[PDB]
Order: structure tokens, then sequence, then C-alpha cells
């Protein structure tokens, strides 16, 4: 089996680009997982993508994502990485390491928002730089899987 | 279908009347389902009702709701106003405004009841009031969306 | 004078209406209490209302309330409901079942403004729903007020 | 007008009077001024008493004490004890020393009781004793204003 | 004619000896389902056996027991033990007694886990004992329910 | 010269100036407000004065200062800016513009006379510059309410 | 001995009167102990005394208190009161009633005293008195066991 | 063959099965200390039991432990659970692994029961299954020392 | 420089005006100087200031200070009010009283300017007058050390 | 289109790799500015770099970049991340966009670490992800600054 | 009996030395006893040393050291020091000065190991320099005591 | 040259003997600093020694140390040991062992001073012992750096 990097999206996500004509749309989350796959395929590395309003599938997901063989998680917990105990031990009963990604600033907004369950745990954390935060994830992951010389 | 009210009731709420209705009363939830449907009869209003166990069921329910363009939500998270993040970012994330309803006393109640992340963001909230809570958040609703004789 | 029903209104409510709205409503205090008075008289029930700017003088008429054979108290205590125990234990010592009301939601503005005094003691507490608040007390109030087939 | 000694009852005590606010056991506020007043007769000490619902009136009063030349106040101040900066700052303001006198014991009951802005700047506190707790403060305050042999 | 007994997992239980085997244990979650169902049968009481990694499912289920008489339930909440409200408030409402079990001890790792939304409520705890901690829960429900011994 | 200003004062702050020689000194407020009229007449303003040891008498005082058309208020509330929400609700009622001051340095005693519900939403605070405080404020209200340029 | 009132006092309070007869005087332990003897001997009643430094040897003369059928228990914890589950779980182990109390004033002194394992149990407390809070302590103690009364 | 497990009781369990401990349970310390040496012997292990009120005694008890080569102990702190960092020095100074068992739920019970200075260096814990817990204890305890398998 | 007077501004200060001076006004720190040599001029009283962003520097001056005879220290600390004990030391190190000034209401902004390593030091406080609030203490000044009050 | 994005990194930063590689060794300080400076280059934007140990020397530097017209500021604080008020209204004050970076993840860092008076300012937060984070910081900012490419 | 100084160790100081010696090193108690000893006899000064692991039992010694004239206590509380305020009591009760020593750096530990009942009122404190702590204690004594001049 | 051992003094330190002589205290940095360097040679150990008011001076100091060699630091931080996260990762970055010193006993005074960024990751602290202290570890120091033991 071999290396596939997983992005999972939290509750909410799917809202993307409702929002529309001006505040914060056009962008949707398809958009971004687009983005997202044609940059893992220019680097030869399989890309899956997952999102979901129930943290039990989530869960489930991230059990699946071991048997499959996943090198490393992207996840955008959304409102989760506030209040999921059952994601951050699901991560950590799996073993794949993982990088936390939000699209806005959580340290911008109210003040429960600070803390999270995920972040101690996590490599490293990107948030406030919109959708190309999963981008720079995934040059990350691409380059601690496929080291450093590909010429 | 389609709706301008909707009611969202929370985990446990299906409970009602079901244990020992002599000591706790034999008022269901369908009842006050029922009720407030007629209620909203008699105003040409259409409603709408909906109880989960389930987070994200709620959740979806709540992007559903947008997409029917629900001009009003009429809560009662139960447990889930205490925890749930995910809810309080998809009824923000949809825009929809909303009356928080428990039929007990949540200050009367354990510390950690005190707690809402609901509340702040909520129109107004009712609580200790039983099953009319509901009905006067209807009444209430109806008022804002169709507004006829004040009192 | 005997009075069922007491509705006391707390420190600056009697501004209600009055620097023109904007900023807020032209809704003022006595066209609540007419709303009240009403409502009760339609009812057949009897109905008083008070408010005033002084702590002591509203714990004195709950005081009075006690003699004149009131049975319940819907009080709105405005800033009162964060700093005075003296009004809770006045409450408590007259054992008068309360609920309370206020036009505002008190869980929308500073942290202080969500703890009371008073609230764990409520039989309920009503808030952010402007007027209708008052006259959603009342309507419970009524139903409570009627059967006595309890003990 | 001119007493030595002055005795203090906060908000709600009048209560004890006007028919028990809980309470144990039918004894009166007046009783217990009588009481409090041969006491001192029986010293050949001069007492004053005092009850109040209203912050100011008490504030006012402190005042009038020192003009009066009392020499000890011992203060029930009821549910003042817990949120009355204002009278602190009138006892420290004439300097009058204080003792003082709860019927009830403040520490079993909520948690919010357990803090006083008076206590700390007593001479003395006793609480839970019932009415026998103001006799003892009579006795400690006859015994340092007008010293005999040993008691 | 369903059962007496009922034994919840939660989430990420299914992980159980999953990986690796050497390091850390062998034994899955259906190793210890098997061991209690033995431990039962040699009791004639008739156990059922619960995981999920969805917190919905587990509150179905919970009141689901309601239905069948279930007389207790030994839980292993897991990460939810934490977070759920929802689960504190289906055991409650369903009113069946439990007990709580861990197989690691809460206590000695983060700080976050020796906060229980459950064990305030428990018949009682125990953690850190590994998969005895189930068997122990399970001795304790058979005397409570089935005493066998007069005495 | 329809501009007025009004100076209240809080509880206690009629003592200034009794234990004379040693313990704060000869000032009274009496000389105090004289010397504040007579700074008010210099810039032909008018400026009227309060004080009361009652929160209501008070409150009441701010209500009547909006009817008044009092343009700005200079406040020592003494204990009750410590205490008292009503207070804020009655400036923030009115909106009429306030500065705070204090004679003493609030931050050099109590740690609980650090906090206040009224400094945030003061124009300014002044503390522990005495009498002068006052003047200060004066100085500062009546350029606001008349500006002046070079001259 | 056997003893119908018991006084106990706990660590330290073996130095009274020694240091500086000039710090705290010249009062010593037996001096209250005696004092106290002479008060129970006026009522006919028989009075016990114990010091400790040993908080083991204070829980075990509270165990032997149940069995000699002491009724009340006047005691001063000392150091014990803020740090002593072990002795409110004798108290309430052996359920003989009791009064606190301390020569000093708690609460005027560091913030640590402030809190007691004991005060919440109490019939009462009593501190800053000195020495006469232990008689105050007796006199009610022998008015409950032996009622005289002028009202 | 040749192994000591000792079982420590804390402060006040001397009380059990008395008349009027706070919960009475019926069975005495002794009582289960009989149990528990039975369970020992059925494994050829010998099962010591101290209990003093003691905090000292207990840390020289334990002191002994190490110099006998004890292989385990199963202490009940009680009181001191909650207070005594010298007992958690104690243990972890002789190194003796240890599991920590309470009647009682101690979660069920004031806040400052919640904490222990013993369980985060306990193998584990178990609380509110009465007299039953200490035979867990030992059933895990004498697997841990005589593994089943080979003898 | 005899009855010398220090003014001290603290970092980003130096801003003052710089940016959007219709927005955010165009008065600059060397207005605010200049008019406070002025004020000083008329009272032939000798007056140097200093700004830097570097605390050590600060603390520098500080030192000077008091080897130039400076009587008096006027300081805006800015930021460094919330961080620096370093500051707080120097001042009282030198023993030189101070009073200290900010431009805008801190007490209106994030929490964590509410608390000042200065405040409690200082003889006064004025925050949220703007410039004047440095002519203010200047002007308190000048009667402090050189006093005319009287002609 | 070249414009001018400012690279500060703040104390201690200088170290890197000057010890012990491997601990992390090798990658150094100058590494990475001459990384960033080629990829600025790449995009013809212009570029600096500063670092510094004294906060002033940060603080100057950034109201320098003012001057500068500098774009926007990409900021390694380190430890004045948790410290320094002075950076967060350094830049506030000139209204220059940043974003925060972090070589390591702070979050999983002692306690203290997880607090910034930067973060809530920034448009975005980056750490944990090592070298690679500037880089982003950068490619955001390049995007930022001249959104229109070959993209 | 008569020494003047007093070296105190607390609980499980004793256990120095005992196990592991070639892992945890070899110096014991004793050791550490005739070093103090040697040190006090070179200064021709009276040492004295005391352990237990009884809090009762030091309290005893520590009035003992009053009547025998000691001039300095050095000890080390080792557990006591969080959890005593009788210890606390007892040094101040008698009015000895002394200084706090641990072998080890309670920094270095858990939280609770932060707060000491006896560093504020100890002239000094040592901590993490192992035995030598003792030492520098006994030399500082020294110096303390007697004037620095031989002969 | 170079020194084997640095001794550094923080911000202020250069005050000590200034002011109030008699009062104070007439002991100086540099009658510490010779005696330090007086003992140093008396071991044929190099000492260097650095005081400045300027944060960041003392971090560029500490960074020289480590390409000096320099073997073991004895620092007191003074001010800096409240505030100064920058200084302990610069002791930390270069990985010199160091002992925390300060004169005065930072217990005795303000909360804020109990908290240190320095203690957890020091070797040992002193406190309180005035010069001696310096002395003492610098006494650890040599012992550590050439043992005398092996000798």
């Amino acid at each position: 089996m071999s290396s596939t990097i997983l992005v999972i999206h939290g509750p909410n996500l799917n809202l993307l680009g409702k929002r529309e004509p001006e505040v914060y749309g056009h962008l949707t989350l398809d958009n971004i997982n687009r983005q997202l796959i044609a940059q893992a395929e220019q680097a030869s590395i399989t890309l899956d993508t997952f999102q979901s309003n129930w943290e039990g599938a989530i869960v489930d997901r991230i059990h699946q994502a071991q048997t499959e063989g996943v090198k490393l998680i992207i996840i955008n917990p959304a409102a989760l990485t506030h209040t999921s105990v059952a994601l951050r031990d699901a991560l950590l009963g799996v073993a794949i390491p993982f990088i936390e990604v939000h699209l806005s600033n959580v340290h911008a907004r109210e003040a429960f928002r600070h803390h999270s369950y995920l972040s101690d745990k996590a490599i490293g954390v990107i948030c406030g730089l919109g959708a190309k935060g999963y981008s720079f994830a995934l040059d990350y992951a691409i380059e601690k899987i496929q080291p450093s010389n590909p010429n």
C-alpha cells in the first residue's frame, strides 16, 4: 500500500460560496478540493477529500484512513476543533500525522475559539489565509512525504 | 416541504411524557408539535418541525432551511446548547434568525447549564415555562414575519 | 386594593420610548402597562403594576404584595438582576413565585449581564422578545392561577 | 439621639416580625429589639435600634450615629453584606467599630453568601446562632465600653 | 425478551488491538464483549453490547434500552465522557442506573480528561484497570440485580 | 448659554472634612461645589450639583438631567462605581456623556476597588488627585461644550 | 468522662499567653478552659476540654465523644479549619452538632483563611471576639440543652 | 508465595457500619478486611491491613511496607485523598504500585472531593461501588503479582 | 533645573498625528511637549521631556532623573503600563513621585489594558482626556511642588 | 508592479543552526532570509529583512516601515508574541497588515505560549511548519499585493 | 535543652539514599545532619536536628524551640510546605526566624508544588541545590547570629 | 580573555546602595561583584559580571556567553524574571545551566512577583538572603564545575 493524503472538511464548510455576491462568495468547497486535487496530481500524489456535518462520520473516515494506508491528514475541523475530544482521539488512535487548517483567523473571533483539542497534537496549524491555507498544508505534506530532491 | 417557520427539537426531547406520566406529565413532544402546527394554521403560516438525537442531522436540517427559504427558526437545542459550536455556526452560516427555547429553567440547574453557545446570537430566549414557551415563541415569530395587531 | 398578579418594573424602565427612535421605538412603559391591564381584564384577573428606580421601594412593594394576597409576580428587575441579593431575598422571603422578564437579550451584551441573583429562583425567564415578554409571562400566569386541584 | 450602642437591622429582617420569610420560629424583629433594650438597660447602657430595606437610609443612619456619639454598632446587614461597598464605606468613614451579626449561618447556603464587604473590617462576626447572636454582640460591646470584672 | 444488562462502548474503542498488536495490546473489543457475555451467561443474565463513533447512535441505543427493560448500563463513554451532556441527559431521561468504565487511568493524562459529564450521576467509576474494569462492573451489576445470596 | 453641566457626588462624600486636622483635612463637599460653581461662572457656564447616599435619588437626578438639557455630567460615584449597574444604565439611558472622578486613587486600595461599572463608558477618568480632579473635569467639559481656538 | 459538652482546641492554641504578654497579653488556654468549666458547673452540665497539635488525636477524640454521648462540640480548629477534611468527616461521621469558634477575625487576615471546611456544617460560627467567643458558644449550647427565657 | 499486599484504610473508616456515619452501610471495616483476607488466602497471598486517623502513622506504615517488601498497596485515603501531598510522596518515595479505592462516589459530592493527590499516580481508581471496590482492586492486584500462567 | 518636572512618554507615542491626520487628528507629540513647556514656563518651573520605544532607555532616563534632582514625574507609559515591572521598579527605586496619564480611556479597550503595573503606585491616574491630561497632571504637580493656591 | 514586504525576526532567532545540528541543526537565519529574498526576486517584489533581540529596535523598525511605504509585514515575534503590547501597538499604529509566523508549534509547548498579543490582529497565523511557514506567508502576501498573474 | 540553631526535616526525608542508591544517590539524611553538625561545631554554635513524618510532632518541636532559646530554624518542610497552615502558624506563633530549604527545585515540578504556606514568611528560600542548600542556610544563619569577627 | 562563570544582574540593580544609605544599606553592586570575583579567583576560576537595564543587552550577552564557552550562569533577572520570556528562551537557546538569584524574598512581595519565567528551568533558586545568595550560587557552581571529591 502507498502514500495518500486525505483532506477532511468539518461541519458547515459545505456552505462555502452561498454568500456569493460580495462578502465572501463565490468560492466553494468543491473549488477548493479541485485545486488541491490538481496540486496533488502535479506531484504524483493520490489525494482524497471528505466533508461532513456529522462528527461520527468524520471519526469513521479517519479510521478508514489508517486501513487505507493514508500518510498524512489535512483537516479543517471547523467548529469541531473547539469541542471534539473524540476527533483528537481518533487521529491519535490511528497515528496519522495531521495539519490543522482554518480559512478564517480563529484568533480574531470569540475567546472560546482560542481553545483547541487538536492544535497541540498537530504538526502545524494554519489559519486566516483562506483557501491558500490548504494548499500550503499540501505543499508541506508533499515535501515531508517525497522529501527534498525531485531532480 | 417548503416552510416559513421551522421548529427544531434537540436530543432527548423525544422522551417527553414517555416515562412516568402521572409523576412527570402525559404531554408528549408530538403533542407540542400538534399544538404548534394548529397555532400556525390559525395564521396561515407554514410550519415545519424536526427532532433528532444526532447533531449532524440537526445541522443538515438547518442547511436545508436556507434552501427552503425558512424565515425564522424556533429551537430547543436541549443538551446541545451547552456543547455545540457546530450548531451555532450552522445557524450563523445560514443567517436565519432564531429564538432559543427550553422547557425547564436552565439557570435553576447545574452550573454547566448556565452557559449557552446559542443565547448570545438568539433574538431572544425563553426557559422554564414548559411547552407554552414554544407557543410564545411562535406567537412572536408570526408577528415578526406577518405583522398585524399588537398585544 | 388586593391583586392576584403583580407586575414590577425596575430602574430605568421609565425611560422607555423617551429618547425617540432610532434609538428605540415609540413604545413606552405606559403602553406596556396598558396592554397588560387589558389582557388581565379580559381574563377577569386583577393586576397591579409598579415601577421605581429605588431598590428599597421595590423591596417594600414585594413585602406589600404578601399582605395583598398576590399569587404571582412578573418582574423585570432590569439592572438590579445582576446586583441585588436584597431583591432575591425579598422574593424568597415572601415566597411568591415569580417570572423574570427582560425586554432585551441579556446574553447578547456584556459578560456581567449573563449573571443573575434572580434567575435560578424564577419559575422562568423570558428575554429579548420586547414588550411581548411581559404578555407571555402574564399568559402563563393566568393559566397557572387556575385549577387548584393541586394541593 | 445620642445612644451609646446602635443596633442596625438590614433589608428583609422586618419579615421576621411580619410573619416569617422562612423561618424560625415566629420570633419577630420587635421581640429581638425588646430583648436587647432590656439587656442594655440592665447594664445601664443606652441603646437604639434601626431597620431599613433601603441602603441610603442605612447609610444616613450611620452618619447620624457619628454626630450622636455612638461608640459601637451591632449590625445585621442581611443581604447588603454581599453587595454594599457603600455600607462598608459609611462605617469606615465614621470610624465606629462594629460587630456583624447574622441569624442564619451564612456559610451553609449559596457560595455567593461566603463573601462580605463588611466582615474583614468588623471587630468580629457571629452567624447562625439566631437572635442570641445579637445578645452576645451586646455582651461583648458592653464589656468593651464599660469594662468590669471577668465575664 | 431482550436484555437485562447493556454494555456501551464509546468512540474509538473499535480500534483496540488494531495496530500494532506488538506494542501495546493484542486485546480487542470483541474479546472484551465475548468475556462479558460468557460472564453474563454463567450468571443466567442476558447481556447486550453496543459500540459506536456517533453520539446520536449511542443516545438512540440508550432510549432503546428503556423500551427493552434494561436494568443497568455499563458504559465506557471514552472521549464523550468529557464532552457529551446529551449522553448524560439520555441516561438520566431513561433513568437507568449506570457504571462508568475506562480502560486507562483518566486522571493520569491531560487535565481536561479529569472532567466528566457522567461521573457524578454514575453509581460508580472504574478507570485504569483495563479490561477487568468491565468485568468488575458486571460483577457489581449482577449482585445488584440478582443478589443471589440471602443476606 | 443653554449648556449646563451637572456634578454628582455619590454616597459618603457628604462626610468630607469632618475629622478635620488630621484625618482628611478641612475641605468640605460644599467647598468643592463653591469652587466648581465659581469656575463655571468664570466661563459663562451653568452648573448644578447634587449629592446623595441613595442610589435611587441619584438615578432620578440623572433622568431629570435629560429633561433639563444637561450637556455633560461630572460624577464621583464613590462606592457605587464598583456596584451599581443601575447607575451605568441611567447614564447610558439618557445618553449624557460623563467624566468619572475620585478623590483617592482607587487602584491603590483593595482589589475590588479596581473594578468599575462606569469607567469603560466614561469619556475619561481621574483619580487620586483630590478635589482638583473635579476642576480638571470641568476644564475639559467647558472646552468640549464651547470649543476654543487660538485666542 | 462522660461529658455532655466537649470543647476542642486545635493546633498552636497552647501558645496563648506565652509570648510577649504585651503582644496579646496574658490570657492562656487554661484560663479559658477554667472559665468554661466553671460556666458549665453553674448549669450543672459536665464539660470536657481537649487540645492538640496533631490532627489524628483530634479525630480520635471526636470519635470517642460519640461513644461518651457528648451532645454538643465547641471547636476551635485553628489552622486545621482551612485544611482538614478529615476533621469535617469526623464531625459529620459522629453526627454531633458543633459550633466553630475563632479568637481572631478570620476574614480580616490572609485570603486563604477565608475558607473553612467546617463552617458550612456548623450550627454557627463566632470569630474575632477573643476568649468570649467560647463563652458565647457555651451559653448557646447550654440553652439548647436546658433552655431558660425572658421572652 | 511469598507475597504481601497491603490494604490501607484512611481516617474515619473505623466508623463504618456504625450508628450514623454519613452513609450508613451495614458492613464494618473488619467485615471488609475479613473478606479480603479470604480472597487473598485463596491465592496464597498474604494480606496485611492498616487503618489510622493519623497521617503520620499512614506514612510510617508505607515506609514499613517498603522495608518488608510488600508487592502492592490498595489504599483508601478517605479525607486524605484531597489534602495529603505527604501521602503521595510516601507512595512515590517507596515506589510500590498502588490502586486507589473509595466506597462512595467521590464525583457525586462536593467539588473539593473531586481532586485527588493520588489518582494521577495510581494504577487505577475505583469509587462508588462500596465494599466491592476493595475486592475488585484485590483481584486485579493478585493477577498483577501472580499472572495466571504458569504459577 | 530647579523643582524640575520630567515628562516621559512611552512607546509609539511618537506616532501621534502622523497618519490620517484627518480622521485621527493632527496633534503631535511635539505639540504636546511645547504646550507643557510653555505651561511650565508660566509657573517658573523647569520641565524636561523624553520619549522612547525602548524600555531600557526609559529606565535609564528615570535613573538619571534622580541625580538631576527631578521632583516629580508625569509619565504616559503607553503599552509598557501593562507589561513593565522594570518601569515600576525604576520609579520605586528612585523614589520619585509620579502621575500616570493616558490619552485614551484604557478601561474602554481590551481587558488586558485594564491592568497597570504603575497605577497602584502613582499619586493619581488620568485617562481618556487626551492632551489635556498631561496639562492637568502638570497643573497638579506645580501646586504640589510650589504651592501658590493661596495668593 | 514591485512593492515592499518586510520580514521581521524576533529575539533568539539569530541562534538558528548555531548549536549542535542536529538538534534540529544546520538551517540558519540567513539561509531563511536568502530563500525569502530569492522568492521575492522571482516575483519582482522587493523584500527587506530585520532581526533583533531588542524590543525597541523592532518597534523602531516597524515605524520606519511606514515611512518606507511597506505594504505588508511577515513577522516571527518569537518570545515577544506572548509579552509585547508595544509590538501590537506598533503594528496597529502604523496600520500595516501582517502575518504571524512561528517555526515551531506554539500550541504544543507550555501553556503560556498559547497566548499572543498579535494573533488576533494578524491577517493570519502559521506555526509548526518550520522555515516553509515564512515562504507560505510570502506567497500569500505576493498574491495579496499583486493579484493579477499568469494565474 | 538546648541549641542555637534547629534544623527541621519534614515527611519522607528519612528515605534519602534508602533505595536504588546507585540510581538515586547514596546521600542519606544522617549524612546531611552530620555535615551540618560539623559545620556548626566549626563556628562554635550548637545545632540540633529533627525529622518526622507527623505534622503534630513537628509543631511540638517548634514549640519546644521557643522554650529552648533557638534563634533560627532551618526547615525543609517537604510535602508539608504546600499543605500545612499549622506549620506556618507554629513558626509565626513562636516568632523564630526561619529559612526554607528544599533539596529539589519545587518550580520544576507539578503546579501544586509552586505554592508554599511558609515562603512568604521565611527570611529566605533555597531550592534545587541539594544538600548544599542546608549548608548555605547554615552559613547565613551563623553570620546573622554571630559577629563576623573571629576572636 | 573569557570567563568560565558569568554573573548577570538585571534592571535596576545598579541602584543598590544609592539612596537611603542608612535606611537602605550601603552595599553596592560593585561590592558584590568584587566579592564574587575574589571568591572565584580563590578557586582559580575566571568570573565575568554584567548588568543592564536593557533586556536586549542581556540577551546579547547570553548569546556571547555560549561562544565564550561559559560553563554556568548566575543570574539575578530582577524585574525581568516576571515578564521576560525572551530571557528564558536565550538561556535555553544557549543551553548554559543557570542558577536564579534574588536579593530579596520574592514570595514576601506582591502576588505578581511569585511567578518566574526562569525558575522552572533553573538548576536552583535562592532568594531573600541578600548578597550572600550570589556567593552561595557561586559555591555551588564551583563545586559543580570542578568537584573536589575526586581531587
